[PDB]
């Protein structure tokens, strides 16, 4: 698996195999820790079931916080997320480490995930918390995702292809394996996210779209700039056909299909 | 038992079977740890005698902090508290941790719980107390309640529904295993906290209310909004009949009684 | 009075602090060094802590370098008045050294409403555990002092503060009398852990001074923990003598005046 | 409860409360560790049903190494876990290491724990300080200790030999258990001795399956006359053909003071 | 998984779910750590090789010492101990790789080796129940290879010292437990039902007829085995996946002899 | 190695003879750790490159984040020191003078590298964490026999010009005192007043090279005048990795550090 | 480096590029610590000389206890191993350095000896597995030293035993393996090939001629030798730099016996 030739880390290869596609060598990974930061939103309310549709849909993994996995009635990959804060705290952009490295691995997950808002009030300390994650991370052969984002007091666009690549780069930079950020909003800028970033890119899905024909081109335009794959999760468990959006998805990103063999797939 | 078939930790499973009925697998909670944040209130100054009434009346748990356990039917369930934080502070809001999980293990609890206001001041710091906290006591298999309650300089209903269904999830995504909040109101909206939340939840009683009337109502509601059982109070140790009143609580909880059997419980 | 406490290394100290027939105890403290430099009585402290000894104290409290130089009790708190935030205490000592320097007993001191005073919630909670481990008897002075604390001897806010030290594990509460018999039996009664007074500042009269022990022996009290009143008192041995009258032998204010001489 | 009026450890309190009746203050325990040093003889391959027909008869506690724990939880008595390994098969029969720690009992909620000591065997100066260790991370715990104390070895010809019981009796208590284990000594005079000579409370071992019920319950009611807290028998009640009956027959005799004309009418024959 | 819905631990159920086949719920293990104790013999010189038609054959997991793994889709099951055939003891186990090293190399698994009966084979009993707790926490599947051996052992296959050297390990915490046949399906039984562990079967020394071979895991099935961990009559066969097949064939799929022979190229 | 003549601490003395040129006993460091504080800037996009390119300039060592060793091409194209960076701080943060920690010294042992550096901004908001950060560092950097490189800049509030003289120098020093042996700093701006910097501080001084210069002649000329100042070598990023002749200018500087060179001489390195 | 492709560690990968000729991906490396089990025998007295000459003549690294690292450029290996001739059991080998010692001091790998049937040797086992474990998490290279040696081996040369012992170490984690020659390319040729790792040959006793000994490298790198490992047969030749020029012709040049046998002097 090409992607990762650079690795050296037998540990890392093995779980990043379990969250990535042989063939593709893109990953689909289905982000639901939204309710530590937003509350039980819709679609993440019955978790179980979610994770189940999307499981049946093709998604590679499912990313959550470790109290969501204990209460699962659980076969794809998990990823288990350590940072936390909420939307109703004093400060929202602030992110803590609410579960460690090691509880993840002893709880059989694949992958590990840490979120930075770059930008954000005291965000050195997020600095620090991923660099010392990703050598815990190293030392334990556990894959990194690390989570960049363009977000405080004096960031307008959390969108701006200067700030997000800039956020990515520093991802790859502290140690991250992986790195998930939002998409530029066009495919030449998004290139230089790709470009400027040592490490696999990943796209988010973003606030649930108002047509499905806006949010699949976006995951085609964003594979189209070089994304590694994508970790959407919004527009996938608030979708009304949770399987079919799933294999819409795939079908995007594993197989190269376009927007319109991609809509097939979604119950009409 | 049904409730916890999907606890994956022996210890836990043990100690849950300590504080849980058995053939209604809800529970009668009685928190007392009010000294620290309100000092000596009404019911809790002979604290002792508090505990033997409201286990003589049929509770199947106090929480107590580790300096009133030291010192003061048969016997009952012992809930350690690990939060701590003043109305007399600068910050009344600002909880921190004051017991450790192995403290309470090597004093012979079944459970510790911890309080978090979300919304108050470096409310972060509590969320990565619970989130560490969670892991300890995964560890140790002791059973963790988490008081999660909205509280903050910009929340003016901490009753409010969104704000008690986040606050819940929260305490569970993080780890809890059990968490005690208010009750917001009415049957629907409570409904929606304890479907929001993946942990059994339990209601807190509040301040103590004008007419028995009104506290047994809001109990048999919360029990019929699928409540896991009740943690009051002041409702219970500042009634005229601690034992009465809190026979008449069990009825409600462990035998579904409604409020007008319940009250022929207490003397008047 | 320490029928509760299940904790063989805490009876064996707390044996070296209380008087054994009377279950009452007289402690002097002599920390104000750190907070207020060296202030009268406190200069020769060699001499005070002799004197004091002579007159029966049953222990003298110290920060650990001047014992580096009775029952003995080890304070691990500091803050000091020229510091820009006068009520901050931290812990400067460990309850280990305390032990390996043969300590009976550690005090720690908590200004309830003090700026950030949480911090020291958790030090008093988790020195509480340290201690519970060790054997070692924890005595927590608890004040409710503060920006919006106007009265620090308030009824209330003195029976929250000491209650507040018992819930979090301290064997023994130090703090101030709240005026009057009532009110400060209120703080007696509502604090699981026996309760100390404190002296205050110098009183100007000896009849004021030992009046106020008497009334909160009478209130409840399980003994005194005065400084200054003694070690600034002009006759140390005598001033000692008369508090231990009150304390250890119940007697009276006109009785107890007798002991000081000169 | 007077037996341990000067147990000053809340946490071995409120765990000792789990394994010792309240009304007589004496105990029932039931060991089923055997599978470790005999492998599955009969009565231990169901251990699932034997933990219940046990607890069914009114047992107050079994006694399990951590291994079986993980199963035998119906979840439809106290908990005390093993410490100590050894087998029949071994070169050295008597040689007891410890195979499960202390902490690992306390976090699978266990009310207390138990190590097997034969004073006597080779190296069993080695055991010696596991105890003495041992019983020191269990005061931190609050774990409750129950030391199973044997003298058994080389030069020792009779292993029910009074003085050698008691002396061995008396090990376990100055180490620091808060139970002690042994085999009763024949007759009450000599076991009185034992009990005496023993600052725990003292709790006999059932030995071998008895011929007739008469041989083992008078056995336990002598034990009780001589001052035992209670009792820790195995073989004797899992091997039984009515195991629920048999261990009603015991509990009669230790909770309720029961004669053994009266307890053997508890044996569903 | 109907057979470990007794063990309340997530990291071992998610792990053991790469080690066992979910619709037979049995296992094909093929333990490859020979080299350690009897040097390169034949069939593991090449190892990669080996690994590789094996895993084509459809073995759930190979069992390797971390050197091998190192060096170059089934399960990976780490083996922690160590002894050799020339050592003035070869019955003697020491660990030499730990449960963490096996962790962060991916293992979905780790095994122990105990010759109950060997010289100081108590101090083997404490690893075991040692190792067996760092298992516990890591949420990583023991599998215990337990086997009657030493100075007053020589039919290391009797039903007796079997049975209990089972137990022994089931006792002290591994979630697995390999052990010898029994010579007959009644006395294995009794191993199988004395043991609160799933026991899966060794395959011992190369076999004269892949009769005798296959017949012997069809029997051991038969008895109530949860699998089959066999090495030598695998991976020293003529046809290393055929054989291997053969093995699937009767586990998985409770295919007879006759119908199991027609699998071996 | 005459000028590491007083280091008591074999280790250091075999690991730092990996970045220093045995007969002059100079260094020329490429440091390229700027992704983290400024994103994917010019010359650092195809990192794998600017590091081959630089590797046969000449350059003694690159300095990087663990990040960028981990996804690398550590193959054979001229074997080169690795500094392994362990601040780190970005331009978007609230306060983009704010370095952490992001790197331990034990990480960049395990991942072979000769050295470790970090970053102090003496003058910025809360410079004190990072005293302490240096001091600490430096004594497991003592223990593990890594060499410290200490990058020493007075900025803040309240420096207008941050190659002030008796600030550099301050600066430097600073390092020095706290444990550092290899001390990066800026150019102060003319020989005398940078020799002061030099002859201030007991550790080998080291120069960056600053923002792009519009000319090959202003870098070249100020590296020159730093080594004549009493420079022990130089350690230049953009200058070189943002040059269009990037193996040019590299053995430009080389001449200049290593062979003390004249920037005429320098210069005919750099192609058409 | 094509030696080292499915060695997945950057720290090692970087450090073996200093004791490895990259062109011919050989090593010659020059043991010295002889001193400890021997004493300061010949030519290893005036060690700041012989160091001195060894690398002079081209050797890639030298093997020292860390006492005397402490009182051309060339790569260090420090030995963690020791135990004596005069001790009761001279076969014994205990672990005398750390391997954290080791990498304080700027060393580019370490190395452990085992004496596969000497007494107690499997607790040698164990000191090699975990040994092997700490320099897996700091990126150190181990050459591991396998020789069958107690009282049960006649033949210390032995083909089985010298392939066994030599695999053993592969499989605990050793990087590299030091072992003797077998007396033949075939037989030696099957040391090589039974261990997954690279193989180095130790050279003996000081030969009667520079014929034998350079024959006897020459036919090692035929049966498949990653390089050599000798001491003895170095440092007490009478033109030190010579020799070693001899053996860097043969190992890095693939120099025939006579063409070699000109750089001595």
């Amino acid at each position: 698996m090409e992607l990762f030739k650079d690795i050296k880390n037998l540990g890392k290869l093995v779980r990043l195999e379990r969250i990535f596609n042989r063939e593709s060598e893109k990953t689909v990974i289905v982000p639901m820790d939204h309710g530590v930061s937003n509350g039980p939103i819709k679609g993440l309310i019955d978790i179980r079931k979610t994770v189940n549709d999307v499981a049946e849909g093709g998604a590679n993994a499912v990313l959550l916080h470790k109290g969501i996995v204990r209460h699962g009635h659980r076969d794809v990959g998990l990823i288990i997320h350590l940072s936390g804060g909420t939307a109703i705290s004093p400060n929202p952009l602030k992110k803590v480490i609410v579960t460690t490295v090691e509880e993840a691995i002893r709880m059989g997950a694949d992958a590990v995930s840490i979120h930075v808002n770059v930008g954000s009030d005291e965000d050195w300390e997020a600095y620090r918390d991923l660099g010392m994650i990703a050598e815990t991370c190293e030392y334990w052969g556990m894959p990194l995702i690390a989570m960049m984002y363009p977000r405080g007091k004096h960031i307008q666009n959390e969108r701006d292809p200067e700030l997000v690549a800039h956020a990515a780069r520093l991802g790859a930079e502290l140690g991250a394996d992986i790195v998930k950020t939002s998409y530029t909003g066009d495919i030449d800028s998004f290139r230089d996210v790709v470009k400027g970033c040592p490490a696999p890119v990943v796209v988010a899905g973003g606030p649930k779209t108002n047509t499905d024909e806006e949010f699949l081109q976006m995951i085609k335009d964003a594979m189209e700039a070089g994304a590694a794959g994508v970790a959407v999760g919004r527009n996938i468990f608030q979708h009304d056909d949770v399987v079919g959006i799933t294999r819409a998805v795939c079908k995007i990103v594993h197989e190269n299909a376009d927007v319109e063999e991609a809509l097939k797939e979604i119950r009409k």
